[PDB]
């Protein structure tokens, strides 16, 4: 444990939709010497309900990163960039909020395996997409959002763990201290709140939408906001190939006081 006060600064969080885009172009913007972005996630992996059992399924793409690691994630830690498998519905009626004990406890440790066989630094949760229950599965929550974040820290207390404040995120404030950060889920527009109880410090209350941009004026008045108000975090939801150092440069001068550079490395989706 830390002595001292022990202040940390502004993080930026990027959603990478991996179905699109190479999660390399991540590293591609440098900010003080060091990459821009902090928390790449790669999105996403899925829960699946089959029968009984509680899955984390990976798409053909997803898995592709994986099994390519070396290729496709190792570059970006090597500059120090954490990189989070993203977690999201799949329509099967089963997610993150309606799972039985040894649901919980089975995709906990499908998670954790993953995160350690792959290298990861962690995941992030987006409670999207589950239709919950569709199929037999409880039409309701159970309680287990909050018990597969229990698990998780337990197994992976040196992991990171982020949260896309969609779905039943209300439940979490009891777990907070578990979770590192929370991502406002609507773009371009800040709300000044927090969910789940998250403090300032521990919150992305502007979350920049990088397909569909705002001005780079939009971006440094609203991040010089963001850092004055004391918040932890920005996101930064679909990141593409093309050059968007215009909007990071003004998060770069407002958040931050500096500027962010572009390193020229735009990388295809050669899978
Ligand atoms: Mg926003």
């Amino acid at each position: 444990e830390v002595v001292t006060r022990s202040a940390t600064g502004i993080k930026n969080i990027v959603y990478i939709e991996v179905n699109d885009i190479n999660p390399l172009n991540a590293g591609s913007y440098i900010m003080d010497d060091a990459p821009f972005f902090d928390y790449v996630i790669l999105f996403a992996a899925n829960i699946r309900g089959v029968g009984s059992d509680a899955t984390l399924y990976n798409n053909p793409n997803v898995q592709y990163i994986l099994d390519h690691k070396d290729t496709l994630i190792k570059p970006l830690q090597d500059k120090g960039i954490k990189v989070l498998l993203g977690l999201l519905g799949d329509h099967t009626g089963l997610g993150f909020a309606n799972m039985n004990s040894a649901q919980t406890e089975q995709f906990a440790t499908a998670v954790a395996n993953a995160v350690s066989q792959y290298g990861l630094d962690g995941v992030d949760f987006d409670d999207e997409w589950a239709e919950y229950g569709r199929n037999g599965y409880p039409s309701g929550s159970t309680g287990s959002f909050s018990n597969l974040i229990t698990a998780l820290h337990n197994k992976m207390p040196g992991k990171t763990i982020t949260v896309f404040n969609y779905g039943y995120t209300s439940e979490l404030t009891g777990v907070n201290s578990y979770i590192d950060y929370g991502i406002y889920a609507f773009f371009n527009s800040p709300s000044w709140s927090t969910g789940f109880g998250m403090p300032n410090s521990k919150f992305a209350p502007y979350t920049i939408n990088l397909n569909s941009a705002p001005s780079a004026a939009s971006a440094q008045l609203y991040s010089g906001q963001v850092a004055s108000k004391g918040y932890g975090a920005i996101g930064y939801y679909d990141l593409r190939a093309n050059n968007i150092v215009s909007v990071l440069n003004g998060v770069a001068k407002g958040a931050f006081k500096s500027t962010c550079t572009y390193d020229g490395n735009s990388y295809p989706k050669n899978y």
